[PDB]
């Protein structure tokens, strides 16, 4: 019943940091935001780009063919 609001949740890199296309939605920004990740931690809020980040936290767009 209705999705969660993890988009507001605060993820964790895992005491690390490295250039990686990690992306998630920010309510204050009302859009997606890219964050840095390496491979130590990782919370629910964490995608690979604005695409998967827009269909999971934002609305749905035309993506099939």
């Amino acid at each position: 019943k209705n999705r969660p609001t993890f988009c507001n949740l605060l993820p964790e890199t895992g005491r690390c940091n490295a250039l990686i296309p990690a992306f998630y939605y920010n309510s204050h920004l009302h859009k997606c935001q890219k964050f840095n990740y390496g491979g130590c931690g990782g919370n629910a809020n964490n995608f690979k780009t604005i695409d998967e980040c827009q269909r999971t936290c934002a609305a749905k767009y035309g993506r099939s063919s």
